[PDB]
């Protein structure tokens, strides 16, 4: 709300006027008469906003934007033509101010210009702490080309892949590459929605106001994450929406018509579910339009090293942990795993390794011993816990001595018959 | 974009003009002449944007009165006002009242095209942020004290020094301070010194001659120096000039750069030890340490583990779409008793692991302790095996007595030294337990 503003203009009267009003609001104002003084001001310290006069012009706008892609530029246009002013918006400008201007318009113009730039930065920052698609494999290239092909179409998509494979990312990639890219990207995850609230989540409630997924998705893309998690009750509801593109809100007569591009996804066999009568035959066909298949990590094992490299880089910009070198034995083992949970499971494992080895020297390699086993005393009171301990301890000792009860008893500090009786009492 | 836009004016020439220009641009435009007809359109379907006339003669509610109702129902729905012939003081009050912008009659067709684009672009950005995304979870006095500290020091202009072990939430406390600070709207630029090689440190912070250094980015905002203890001697002196002169020279620069930054520093290491050893500057440390904030280790706030596990599970659910499971009493007891060298980062990674590992199992099925990794389970009391060399080397009575010590200490940890709670769970009376502990000498 108190930014550093650079006001570039040929006329000192305007340079003073714009810089004055803004500085009086609480901004840090710096001024330039030409491109050479302007670029040198950016060189002193980069501003958080630029006010650029069109006629000194659009060449300076390009240089500011080439050197600083995230720096908002607002134009200073004459009363006569918004033609060049509007041309500048397309050339990269955010907005424009027309002479003569009221001080209050200028305040708002700068405020709105900064707010956007801040949001775009709040996006890049939030994105760097959270999780395009990595992979050089033939599987990945084929998927990227499928995305590139199906995204410009207006067709309904059916994304199929194992859990943690990349289905939601493919959905978002298709969205970013479609004509609805500026429109909403609304997600519906059946697994995390309660059945008692499933109707409200999809359709909303009548008149603070609760807007359902479908209404929210209007003019954009609605993502049905794991359709198989929807009960038969709500599968019918989805289908009834698919026929007419209309629905009613919960506790309301009003019927709403929306225009949504549906993207579905499943890690389940839907045809087999139709055979079991657990999923609707008509619904499946209505949703299963343009199929897109996300491959298992098992189907692109060659990417495991480049994905570990990528996740390792990602967690460094998140936790400040210096990326480590994974040993060849750990890597060999990682590459061999079935990855039931695929890329979500790979990332979690890579992270676990970063945490455990954090204290260590960067020169030391991540060894296979660190990988988890896939790659009760604490809940019990004292007497019970003591009893389980004793039982397990003796079982372990007998096995250690290969069943020689007499050798066990002597080592343990017991007499033969006493060990037999103890074992019986413990339930062995 | 193809947005659903609602056009509300009492003048038919205007409604039709706004609706016309924007529909020819690709939008879906709907018109309303009064508050009742406008609220009728919102009920039909919520638009992506509203163009609302300031005045509205002939309705139940003025333009500013309807602005309030649209915002009440849909708080995130942008509204652009329509005002005419420089009577804009009214329009700025509307902005102050919740409207994104105003367009004033008479207007150019391209001005209206640009006003709508911008209103929609901001709306979308605001939406994108909410979709990706803040609070410090804990019910413990330690946490309440920390939240009170953040609350007290966030308004001040003072430099913060946050100390705490790895993954305890020092960065979060920095973000939390920034969010409650007078620079909440300014940038929050982080420098992860442990991730930067000493040679490149000055380039990362100050930048180079014609490449923008972190300080230049953090101007008008806050610079978060993550692991200051990794600043080389040369950088230390430069940071020192930043704190006192509010200036710095770029790498290979003869030229001074002025900056207005509020530094929040952090360390997981012993800086006092480094000063004693000649690797860190004494005066720089005291200047950086004006207001110290000590983030407590997770083992020093084991009261918060159950809450944090629930929290982390909810957060994985919103991320992956996995239904939040119920943690077994065994797993929770193990998770609660643990020292957590990697603190809340390590706890989170572990909660995420159980979620991944139990995806697609029966939903009633409790998450069990045996699913947890060796660094968690093997450091705590459990049934022995032939492989446990330390236990196997001991005879029964000796193995049993060590277990009692191991078990009781673990339960004490779990119940954060609360011997009254510990006794209740293990099956003893509190004085019987104090006598047992003193006897074992644990
Ligand atoms: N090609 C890829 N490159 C990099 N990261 C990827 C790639 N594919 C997936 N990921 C990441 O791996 C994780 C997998 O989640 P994703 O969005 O793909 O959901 P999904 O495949 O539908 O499965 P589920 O949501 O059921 O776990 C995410 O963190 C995602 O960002
Ligand atoms: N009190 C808290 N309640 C809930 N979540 C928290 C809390 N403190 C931290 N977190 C979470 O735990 C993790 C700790 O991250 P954070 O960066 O804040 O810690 P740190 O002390 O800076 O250490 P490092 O960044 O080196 O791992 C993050 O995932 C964060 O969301
Ligand atoms: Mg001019
Ligand atoms: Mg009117």
């Amino acid at each position: 709300m108190a930014a550093d503003i650079l006001v570039v203009d040929d006329e000192v009267d305007i340079r003073d006027l714009v810089a004055g009003i803004l500085s009086d609001e609480g901004h840090e104002t710096r001024t330039a008469f030409d491109a050479d003084s302007a670029l040198a001001a950016i060189n002193d310290r980069a501003p958080r906003l630029v006010f650029l006069d069109i006629w000194l012009g659009l060449a300076l706008l390009d240089e500011i934007k080439k050197q600083h892609p995230e720096l908002p530029v607002v134009m200073i246009s004459g009363h006569g033509n918004i033609e060049t002013a509007v041309s500048a918006i397309r050339r990269g400008a955010y907005d424009f101010i027309e002479k003569p201007f009221k001080a209050d318009r200028l305040i708002l113009v700068a405020e709105r210009a900064l707010e956007t730039s801040k949001l775009k930065r709040e996006v890049s920052d939030l994105r760097k702490r959270t999780g395009e698609l990595v992979g050089t494999s033939l599987a990945m290239n084929q998927l990227r080309q499928t995305i590139e092909r199906v995204a410009p179409t207006n067709s309904r998509i059916m994304i199929t892949g194992p859990s943690g494979a990349g289905k939601e990312l493919v959905a978002r990639a298709i969205h970013a590459q479609s004509s609805r890219a500026n429109g909403p990207f609304v997600t519906v995850n059946a697994a995390t929605i309660t059945p008692e609230r499933m109707e409200i989540e999809l359709f909303g409630t009548e008149m603070e106001r609760k807007v359902g997924a479908l209404e929210e998705a209007h003019g954009g893309i609605l993502y049905l994450d794991e359709v198989a998690d929807m009960p038969r009750e709500t599968q019918n509801k989805i289908l009834r929406v698919l026929v007419d593109q209309q629905f009613e809100r919960v506790g309301g007569t009003k019927r709403v018509k929306v225009d949504v591009r549906i993207i579905s996804s499943t890690a389940q066999n839907l045809e087999g579910m139709i055979a079991e009568g657990t999923f609707r035959e008509d619904l499946f066909h209505r949703l299963s339009v343009v199929p897109v298949q996300v491959p298992a990590l098992a189907a692109r094992r060659e990417d495991i090293p480049s994905l570990v490299e990528f996740f390792m880089k990602q967690i460094a910009e998140q936790a400040g942990i210096k990326p480590r070198k994974i040993g060849p034995d750990a890597m060999a083992v990682l590459q061999a795993h079935s990855w039931p949970g695929n890329l979500r499971q790979l990332r979690n494992n890579v992270e676990r390794l970063m945490i455990l080895t954090r204290g260590d020297d960067p020169d030391e390699l991540v060894t296979a011993d660190l990988l988890p086993a896939e790659i009760h005393i604490m809940a019990l009171p004292l007497r019970e816990a003591r009893e389980r301990f004793e039982k397990e301890y003796l079982i372990a000792q007998i096995n250690r001595f290969g069943g020689n009860i007499s050798r066990t008893a002597e080592f343990v500090g017991m007499e033969r018959s006493a060990l037999h009786r103890k074992l019986k009492s413990l339930g062995v």
